[PDB]
DNA sequence: TCTACGACCAACACAGCGCAGAAGAGCTATGATATTTTTATGTATGTACAACACACATCGGAGGTGAATCGAACGTTCCATAGCTATTATATACACAGCGTGCT
């Protein structure tokens, strides 16, 4: 067991408005709304209280990053498309799907990285060079780790919460093993 | 008037003519020779042919080269496809570039 949970600090999920959309005319009339066609095939906007940004195209299709927990991306996609709703356009709430949850904790003690990396060896690529960080890819569940000198540990890629916990709490006794002075 | 010159006589002897023999002048006949006739005999001529050997223009093969003609490599363009590029949120942390400031 571990004494600390991880907590999240991204969720990634994406939404099927249903209908066609005119980014022309949603730049233009909602409030902070961004369109460069040149720079980017979409609409980008973003709402003050759940501190989410969403991505909006052409074909109703949806992206809402930024959020914290399920529940405020849900809360975050209700609002964004009450605000298509509220700028004349037909669009349906259809289905909610989050993709991925990075989440980021501490186990509060210095890492070998290098012996991490020698001994997990088929898990794990450590290029100090490239980034300070070792990508540890665990095979079940499918979450990758970012592990760091100061313990702290970026756990991403994950559905629900069931992978991220149990990724940590199977990530910890081979961290455990690992300590620095 | 008369003196040169011619008649006249004798002797004779040497020229002159009869006679016979020679001889040669001129005609006549016959053989040899050169001249003309005839023919005949070989030669020349226009024009054609053929046989044969050599030489030469003409046709044809061997070789060389400009003009013409072939492939082959390559650049370019288009159809379709797939793979990539770009954003955003977020924690994490480190390295480098760039800019505001200030005080040495």
């Amino acid at each position: 067991t571990s004494g600390i949970v991880p907590t999240l600090q991204n969720i990634v999920a994406t939404v099927t408005l249903g209908c066609r959309l005119d980014l022309k005319t949603v730049a233009l009339h909602a409030r902070n709304a961004e369109y460069n066609p040149k720079r980017f095939a979409a609409v980008i906007m973003r709402i003050r209280e759940p501190k989410t940004t969403a991505l909006i195209f052409a074909s109703g299709k949806m992206v809402v990053t930024g959020a914290k927990s399920e529940d405020d991306s849900k809360l975050a996609s209700r609002k964004y498309a009450r605000i298509i709703q509220k700028i004349g356009f037909a669009a349906k709430f259809t289905d909610f799907k989050i993709q991925n949850i990075v989440g980021s904790c501490d186990v509060k003690f210095p890492i070998r990285l290098e012996g991490l990396a020698f001994s997990h060896g088929t898990f794990s690529s450590y290029e100090p060079e490239l980034f300070p960080g070792l990508i540890y890819r665990m095979v079940k569940p499918k979450i990758v780790l970012l592990i760091f000198v100061s313990g702290k540990i970026v756990l991403t890629g994950a559905k629900q919460r069931e992978e991220i916990y149990q990724a940590f709490e199977a990530i910890y006794p081979v961290l455990s093993e690992f300590r620095k002075m």
